[PDB]
């Protein structure tokens, strides 16, 4: 029982990504047996990877991580939109619909940022919630009484298998929440896998808009 | 690439 956060394991199926999500919240940021911080976070990591491998348009749905991988047609001369809705499984958004409050836009400067004249390319939008435990916090927000991600939930985008892309245009991710206390600002990033020891959260590239119900996230990369 | 909004107390 105890084997199951100490080491990653190649397996991503249905029963195993539920037994990895114990470590989530059994990860606490005592010193523990149990927790390798930087294996796990690199299981989770490379769980997009491994979507991305299989060409198959699928939906995943589980309590903890909502997963929609897609292929997107390119020249389709319009801008992208998905709901990144936590209750329920990423979905595109048609132009006729409400903008949802949880939404993400991918510019259609997304081609010219990819090697070749592209027909079809994949897409893999995922939308995992972390929980308590150490994993994907980092040096910045172990800290107590400090800071955190808001609501344990972490959003994940991927194209085409490029770890560092430069956008052309940048990508904004829309975040729902209610205006925090004051003296507690809301800052949004990535996890750059190279920022610290472990890797950490970087706002590197990334501007953030305070909105009355939400921020908004322009971020230069993917 | 994870995304995520992050809480942090004004210094």
């Amino acid at each position: 029982p105890r084997n199951t956060c100490l080491g990653s394991n190649n397996m991503y199926d249905i029963f195993n990504l539920n037994d990895k999500a114990l470590c989530f919240t059994k990860c606490r940021q005592s010193g523990s047996d149990s927790c390798n911080v930087e294996n796990l976070q690199r299981y989770w990591l490379n769980y997009e990877a491994h979507l991305m491998k299989e060409g198959l348009t699928q939906k995943v749905n589980t309590p903890f991580l909502k997963a929609l991988v897609q292929n997107l047609s390119t020249n389709t001369a319009e801008d992208f939109y998905f709901s990144l809705e936590p209750s329920q499984v990423p979905r595109q958004v048609m132009k006729d619909e409400d903008k949802p409050p949880d939404r993400v836009r991918l510019p259609k400067s997304l081609f010219r940022s990819l090697p070749g004249n592209r027909s079809v390319v994949r897409l893999a939008v995922t939308i995992l919630d972390i929980g308590p435990g150490t994993l994907f916090k980092g040096p910045r927000l172990g800290l107590g009484d400090g800071s955190g991600v808001l609501n344990n939930r972490l959003v994940g985008l991927s194209v085409g298998q490029m770890h560092v892309t430069k956008l052309a245009e940048p990508l904004e991710i829309v975040f729902s929440h209610q205006r925090p206390p004051p003296n507690m600002t809301l800052t949004c990033v990535f996890w750059d896998v190279t920022k610290g020891t472990t890797g950490d959260w970087s706002s590197e590239g990334c501007s953030t808009e305070v909105r009355p119900e939400g921020t908004v996230c322009c971020c230069d990369h993917l």
